[PDB]
């Protein structure tokens, strides 16, 4: 397949969390309704993932984001916004502007980003969403802290949003260490 399931876990309300291994690049061809693209204020798709979403999407999809750039403007911190996934199997791509490690209140802001992306899914009544590795790399969060926070916010959303469109959330990771941490953390419930 290119995608192999490494872990599972139901939450208190019955949503499934799946850990998947794959290169950041294959994410675009992954069968799931929404996909989270962490970029920046300018939603310029200028990194492996951005680029590969552009190759699998064609002009259709690149135009669609430039629309999203006009209509929305510069994306704020913890901001999330949508585009149609014209080329891809995903219906929508949820672009988000995560905070930077060492930013003021950056941990809450990372929780806030995650919730915003989830809100966006529910509001487009979507059934399954895939996270790649957020906060790590360009934003310099410690891998472990990012995973703690992200998992905490997701767990916090379903408990705080009584009935949601969202049935399945996937984590698509490539970094061996991050995989380790995610498996450990998912075992905390």
């Amino acid at each position: 397949d290119g995608f192999t399931v490494l872990s599972t876990k139901s939450l208190f309300l019955g949503q499934k969390l799946n850990l998947i291994h794959s290169e950041i690049s294959n994410l675009a061809g992954f069968e799931v309704e929404a996909i989270i693209n962490p970029t920046n204020a300018d939603i310029d798709l200028k990194d492996d993932l951005g680029n590969t979403l552009e190759k699998k999407g064609g002009k259709e999809f690149v135009e669609a984001v430039l629309e999203l750039r006009k209509k929305n403007g510069p994306l704020e911190v913890a901001g999330a916004a949508v585009s149609a996934g014209h080329g891809l199997p995903a219906k929508f791509v949820i672009h988000c502007n995560s905070p930077v490690w060492g930013a003021d209140k950056c941990e809450e802001l990372l929780e806030k980003t995650v919730k915003n992306c989830l809100a966006l899914a529910d509001d487009k009544k979507l059934k399954s969403i895939a996270f790649p590795s957020i906060g790590s790399g360009r934003n310099g969060f410690p891998k472990q802290t990012a995973a703690q926070l992200i998992l905490k916010a997701i767990s916090s959303y379903f408990v705080s949003t009584m009935s949601s469109s969202i049935k399945t959330v996937y984590f698509v990771l490539f970094d061996s260490e991050s995989i380790g941490i995610y498996v450990q953390e998912m075992a905390k419930l």
